C-alpha cells in the first residue's frame, strides 16, 4: 500500500531517467539507489529483478498492485507495446503528482 | 518561469545529477524534456554558460528572475563541497514545498 507522494516521486524520477535514454535496468537502479525509504528501494529493485529476469515493465510492476494500480500498469504496457515508454511515464508522472496534491490539500 | 516549472526542473536535474550524468548532459536532458520552450531555453542558456567554463551557480546566477539568490548560494556551496547532488535534492524538496503552497491557494 504506497503513499501517493512516494509513487509520485518514483514515477517522476523514473520518467526523467528513461527520457534521458538510460536503459531501463539502469534507470530502475538509479531510482532504487536514490530512494530515502528502504521500502521504496526494495520495491524498485524487485521490479528491476523481474525486468532483468525477462518480464516487461508492466508485468514486473504488475507483481505489486498495492503500489502500481491496474490503470498505471496498462498505461506502461501500452507505451512498451508502442515503443513510447518515455511518453507514457511522463504522462504518469503528471497523473501521480495530481494524486499527491489531492492528498496534501486535505491532510 | 513559474514556481511549478522551477520545481519540475530542479527535481529532474537532481535526479540526473544523482544518477551521475555529467552536468552538461543533465542540463541538455532537462532542456529536451521540457514542454515549454521558455523552460528549455533557460536550461539551454544555463548549459551554455556551463560549457563556457562557469559554475552552475554562476550560470544560474545570470537568471535572477528564475534562480533566487538562496538557490544559487546552495548550488555554489554544493559545488564547493563536491555534493551538488545532495544540494539539488534539498532544493528539489524546497521548490516542491513552495509549489504545493501556491497550489493550495490556486484553487
Amino acid at each position: 500500500m504506497i503513499s501517493a507522494s512516494d509513487l509520485a516521486l518514483l514515477t517522476r524520477q523514473l520518467a526523467t531517467l528513461v527520457a534521458a535514454a538510460l536503459p531501463l535496468e539502469e534507470a530502475l537502479d538509479a531510482v532504487a539507489k536514490q530512494s530515502e525509504k528502504p521500502k521504496l528501494s526494495a520495491l524498485m529493485a524487485a521490479v528491476r529483478a523481474k525486468v532483468v529476469e525477462g518480464h516487461s515493465l508492466a508485468e514486473a510492476m504488475g507483481n505489486f498492485p498495492g503500489s502500481f494500480e491496474r490503470l498505471y500498469c496498462a498505461m506502461v504496457a501500452a507505451g512498451e507495446a508502442s515503443g513510447h515508454l518515455d511518453a507514457v511515464l511522463n504522462r504518469l508522472a503528471d497523473y501521480t503528482e495530481q494524486r499527491q496534491q489531492m492528498r496534501s490539500r486535505i491532510q
